[PDB]
RNA sequence: GUGAACGGUGGAGCAACACCUGAAGGAAGGCUUGAUGAGCGUGUUCCCCGCAUACGCGGGG
């Protein structure tokens, strides 16, 4: 089942791309050394194959938010005000490892190499929260598939599948 | 006139069949482009340093 959540950002988006990048006072991202470089945390960018001219496809930049950030955000909002109220209005007490595995998919950094029983797998994939986000010590596969947040941009023209032919941003978005 | 002289290791044959690199995972917490350099007081011959070599030049406060 496919969900397409079209959102519009009200304030600027800053998902910091890792990397020691630098900037001059008048632009010029990553200059040659000696022009008094300033530290610059660029926002997250996905390279996307796109139509640059008639019959030519090139790997253009397109500024996105990664799907891991979105996946943890969805996990965090359901945990913050659908799952934890369902546990503390009923007085249920999750363990600290249970809290760690709920909020981050694992309790420790060492998954078990042994597989879990099939009844356990069926119960957790039939579970409302654990079915969405798997993992755990025995590495359950979740049912949820969270894509990265692309903008409605012509650079993402091959991403959207021509679902939206309007509202297509052409110029730079940064 | 080498116990020599002469003498083909040959023909043919499938390394091949099947196999998910995969499950989970927040780039983030904090951070004034704002200044800084733009205008505001002294009223006449007093020390010391070099070039000279004193006829004078440059010069410290």
């Amino acid at each position: 089942m496919q969900i397409e959540v079209t959102v519009r950002n009200i304030t600027p988006i800053f998902s910091a791309a890792p990397g020691s990048n630098y900037i001059t006072i008048d632009g010029t991202i990553n200059p040659p050394p000696g022009v008094s470089r300033f530290p610059l945390v660029r926002t997250r960018m996905m390279y996307v194959a796109a139509d640059v001219g008639d019959g030519v496809i090139k790997s253009v930049p397109l500024q996105i938010v990664p799907g891991n950030t979105m996946r943890s955000l969805l996990r965090r909002t359901m945990l913050k005000h659908v799952i934890e109220p369902a546990l503390v209005e009923k007085g249920n007490k999750l363990s600290i490892g249970a809290y760690a595995t709920a909020y981050s998919g694992n309790a420790t950094g060492n998954p078990d190499g042994v597989p879990s029983s099939f009844d356990e797998i069926a119960t957790m994939r039939a579970h409302p929260f654990i079915g969405l986000f798997g993992g755990g010590p025995r590495m359950l596969e979740g049912r949820l598939m969270v894509d990265s947040l692309y903008p409605i941009h012509t650079n993402a023209e091959r991403i959207l599948g021509a679902g939206y032919e309007n509202e297509m941003m052409s110029g730079p978005i940064t």
